[PDB]
């Protein structure tokens, strides 16, 4: 129960009375359990470096007494783990008794230990100690597999469930192999990094409700962004012409599998590029990612969790091009012609949305209605491959520019992996005239615009989403160290 | 004024009810102005490569005086210039008048060239034209070489200062060089990048007021953190025995040279090592960052600002360490005795406070009133290398472990560079019975219960440190602002 931590606790106090300090301040040791494990895997069993004298520390994560002479624990540290085989017989006899010293020791104890590697008779790769120190206690009854299977414990208490589950670790080492494979796939093409403000007067860049926090000695309302887009374009407008930026965003809508209010973005811009040139580096870049981390471009993927059936993923170039209206006429046999804001294509959209009882939008405007439709008629045609959906209505894209030969569409680019969407994309609106809402969006923006936009591409990635795709989950919760919860 | 504008704007419309796109959707190019430099530098005075066509693109900064046959451009892209010299002989007709193409361009206009590469008979390197095309007008004039130093503008309008002053695109790449050194350094040791909230339900790792937001949908108040200390340490408990972050932080407080209310900091944990190993990573970072950017370890820096004459920073190591107490004993010429929240000693404080002019702080608090007595009598001892202010009082530092045989102490350090801290570390309190706070003063002081909960399942011994970023890129880059090394700073409107 809890009597276990309070007995615990005193247990430093005796320890403090006795004169024992449980919690030394330095512990130099000599090599890590990786390093051990690379330098001594290879040894004969039953074999003894006793002249080769070590410092290691690591976790205790699990206790047995063979005896009273032989005490067996396991260590554990950068996720991976040694025995360590405490005899009476290479015990260091002035410096404390021997069982008095090692009864002590509890599941979850960080430890140094004084000793000797070596092989048992058995072939398991130990540390022989001639003196284990106790570093720091676990006063806690640290839980095993089951407890940590499926509660908020996992995601409250990040930390028992990277002691306790293997997989979570290498899930957030994966999740940092995929940022530095992006850093480094975008600066190996000249992209220049540069950090955006979080806090701004309006939030742009996209449309979702913002945070509200107040600056004190400004005496000032500002918004968290919602998006990166803004100034990172003003940047190229200063020549920086290729820019990008890796960091959270905020948008203050609703939790659910796929959305966190704060999430990681990465935005780049790429001057004289256009979304013929975002199509191409969307491919080469997922496929290189996905061929980096399993030497392969399939993976498998639990759509709807381990205990169903999974399905697999093919990476390879190229991915599928599908145009949303014309792919919304051809599904549903309706012509949807020009405008999409008119009442009567906005009626015939409605009347789909009635016809199959889809969800009616809250405010039911045709970009939300061309949203709806594509979400229950395209998104999901794709599940053994990432897929394109394209040249998206200008009444969608309000910063994209116009398609070159289709009126009303602009040439935008949303890649969907299982229905979900962790990429967005165009060519840039750069003529200022155009961005008929310059006179929500900034001011600042729209001058920049006037000292002239270079042609430029866009993109858009949602780190965390391609996170769970790489990393076999269905929840963001499980690709965030620490997702953000209600006490 | 306003006429320039408008005037602009109206050629624009004045060319799209004539046919052509002023602009137009793609302009594929060869080669960049950087690359074509690289690769045409070392030509002969006056080579014409007539048979190697080039596609380039860049910003034209300069029009020359109209000569009738020959017309002279300085296009810039990446920062680096190139001439362009366009001949009537070498024009393709087939595609406008040769005078009518050019008349239209301004100063400021995104263009795309077909050309060759060649060199005047001056030494100036030069692309050749056949034809240029609009890619995007600049509708506004330009400030000129020198005619930006109101930097209201470089800051509102940093486009502009990007474009104008060479020096401003030189900072912030030497700001990201910073950056990239911070994070190999860190990953070439072990370490292991991570991203904790933004948004908590408590503000600790510091003692500073804190941005609070609504979550709408969740109904719940949000405080932005003012540090990444707290949920780093739980992630060593989580067996992430070397981690870090690179982030932004956020603190409700003034603005001044040195302090903006969002900055940058790196704060990393180290499972196993005290303040003796953060003492030497300091030194071992800040030295060779300096050789990185300099190839030397001496910098000159306008502390003065740019008008006084610029002062020597060695950063050879190593470097003085000050323990705070100690110097301001020996400065003041008295002892305080421990306690320090005694009254005599708070006393004895106040009155030295008060024999050497100095402002006394709004809660005359025992550490505030050590706050104090650094700034005044130490904080500015070295002006000529970086130093640590060292083994500060536990009453200042409610997270870092006690100091081993001095009592009252901690194990902590505070490395300043011309007066301003720009890192804080300590051997990091892993007792939580000893986190007084786990079971203070009735405003910036604390705490988690998340966090005291996870150091009772055992933090080991471990050493923390925090980099402030910003003021470490400001005396790399010889400002004297924090907003001359932020894009894009915080300012009233
Ligand atoms: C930057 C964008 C480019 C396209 C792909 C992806 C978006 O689909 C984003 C939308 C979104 C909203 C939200 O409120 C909370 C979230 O966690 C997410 C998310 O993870 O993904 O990132
Ligand atoms: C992470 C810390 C530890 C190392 C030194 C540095 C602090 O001195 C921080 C204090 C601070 C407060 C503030 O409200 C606004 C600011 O821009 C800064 C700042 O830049 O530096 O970074
Ligand atoms: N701001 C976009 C990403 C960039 C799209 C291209 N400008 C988004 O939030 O989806
Ligand atoms: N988080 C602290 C730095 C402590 C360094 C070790 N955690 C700060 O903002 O000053």
């Amino acid at each position: 129960p809890r009597l276990y931590f309070e007995n615990r606790s005193k247990f430093i106090q005796d320890q403090k009375d006795k004169g024992i300090n449980p919690y030394p301040h330095k512990f130099e040791r000599t090599i890590s359990i990786p390093e051990f494990i690379e330098k001594y895997k290879d040894l004969g069993n039953g074999e003894h470096l006793e002249d080769t004298i070590l410092n290691i520390t690591g976790r205790i994560m699990r206790v047995s007494a063979s005896g009273q002479k032989l005490r067996f624990f396991d260590l554990v540290g950068d996720g991976e783990k040694i025995q360590v085989l405490a005899n009476y017989s290479f015990h260091n006899h002035e410096k404390g008794n021997f069982a008095e010293c090692y009864d002590k020791i509890r599941r979850g104890d960080i430890v140094g230990i004084v000793g000797f590697p070596g092989k048992s008779k058995k072939g398991e790769l130990s540390i022989f100690p001639k003196e284990t120190i106790l570093l720091s206690a676990c006063l806690h009854m640290l839980p095993m597999k089951y407890g940590l299977k499926d509660t908020e414990i996992r995601y409250r208490q990040r930390y028992l469930d990277l002691l306790i589950n293997e997989s979570s670790r290498h899930t957030f080492v994966t999740r940092t192999k995929i940022i530095n494979f992006l850093r480094n796939f975008l600066n190996e093409r000249g992209f220049f990094e540069v950090e955006t403000p979080m806090m701004n007067l309006i939030a742009g860049g996209a449309n979702a409700r913002p945070f509200i926090t107040h600056h004190n000695d400004l005496d000032l309302d500002l918004y968290l962004r919602i998006a990166t887009e803004l100034p990172l374009k003003m940047l190229i407008v200063g020549g920086i012409d290729k820019v990008y930026e890796i960091g959270k965003v905020f948008r203050n809508e609703g939790i659910d599998n796929t959305h966190n209010p704060e999430f990681t973005s990465c935005e780049f811009y790429w001057a004289y590029a256009d979304y013929n040139d975002l199509i191409k580096w969307s491919e080469d870049f997922f496929s290189q990612l996905v061929y980096h981390l399993f030497g392969t471009y399939k993976i498998s993927y639990n759509k709807d969790g381990p205990e169903n059936q999974p399905i697999e993923i093919d990476f390879t170039p190229p991915y599928p091009k599908v145009s949303i209206v014309e792919e919304i006429e051809k599904v549903t046999n309706t012509i949807l012609e020009q405008p999409f804001d008119s009442n009567e294509t906005i009626e015939k959209m409605i009347n789909i949305i009635k016809e199959h009882k889809i969800e009616l939008p809250n405010p039911p405007t045709a970009a939300k209605l061309l949203d709806q439709l594509a979400s229950h008629f395209i998104e999901n045609k794709y599940n053994d491959k990432p897929f394109f959906i394209v040249e998206h209505p200008q009444i969608m894209s309000p910063l994209a520019k116009y398609h070159r030969t289709k009126p009303g569409l602009t040439e935008r680019l949303e890649m969907f992996i299982c229905g979900k969407e962790v990429l967005n994309a165009y060519t840039e609106l750069n003529d200022p005239f155009k961005q008929k809402e310059c006179f929500q969006l900034d001011s600042a923006f729209c001058t920049s615009l006037e000292y002239g936009l270079p042609p430029t591409g866009g993109l858009g990635l949602g780190i965390d989403r391609i996170t769970m795709f790489l990393t076999n989950k269905n929840s963001i919760k499980d690709v965030i160290l620490f997702p953000t919860m209600r006490p």
